[PDB]
This record gives C-alpha cells, sequence and structure tokens, in this order.
C-alpha cells in the first residue's frame, strides 16, 4: 500500500539499482526512492506499511518482502541481501527495527 504515496518512477529507479541478486544495500536503495527525505509522519507511515504482520516492528521476513508494498512481486531478497538490510539496519541486535530506528536509517540513507 504504499505504491500510492509514492511514486513510482522513484521505485523505478532504487529497484533498477539493486535488481541484481545481491545488489541491494538499503542506503542506495532508500536514497534514491525518496524516503530519506519524505516526512517523519509519511515515514512512520512508512514503516506502519513494512510492518507486514501487525507488530509495530519490521521483523526479519518484512525485510525480505520490504519491497512487497512498492511492488507485490518486485524485488525479492536473495537471504545475503536480506542480511544486509539487517545487519544494516539494527544496530542493537534485537532482530526488530522499531521506528525510530526504521526512521533513523531511512533518513540516514
Ligand atoms: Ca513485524
Ligand atoms: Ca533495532
Amino acid at each position: 500500500a504504499a505504491k500510492d504515496l509514492l511514486k513510482a518512477d522513484d521505485i523505478k529507479k532504487a529497484l533498477d539499482a539493486v535488481k541484481a541478486e545481491g545488489s541491494f544495500n538499503h542506503k542506495k536503495f532508500f536514497a534514491l526512492v525518496g524516503l530519506k527525505a519524505m516526512s517523519a509522519n509519511d515515514v512512520k507511515k512508512v514503516f506502519k506499511a513494512i510492518d507486514a504482520d501487525a507488530s509495530g516492528f519490521i521483523e526479519e521476513e518484512e525485510l525480505k518482502f520490504v519491497l512487497k508494498s512498492f511492488a507485490a512481486d518486485g524485488r525479492d531478497l536473495t537471504d545475503a541481501e536480506t542480511k544486509a538490510f539487517l545487519k544494516a539496519a539494527d544496530k542493537d541486535g534485537d532482530g526488530k527495527i522499531g521506528i525510530d530506528e526504521f526512521e533513523t536509517l531511512v533518513h540516514e540513507a
């Protein structure tokens, strides 16, 4: 459901930059899409979407399908690509990326 909030071309540039099988980075991808500077409000709303299960948290499984809201079958993480997002979005090593953690990494991307 984040397709209406964004763009379009912004999703075609980030995915075209990481479509490879292991070329995803979390900083270059989100940096191109535009979430880096969207508005903390519409950002907490972007995360609310990343939370595919409704646990106010981004779990590793969501990280794999993190691009489903932008494309139902858009990017499909390769596993190693998921080990990058998790090791780049989790610092406390809790296995869960809350908002401040998510809106902090997405904005600093
Ligand atoms: Ca979750
Ligand atoms: Ca965390």
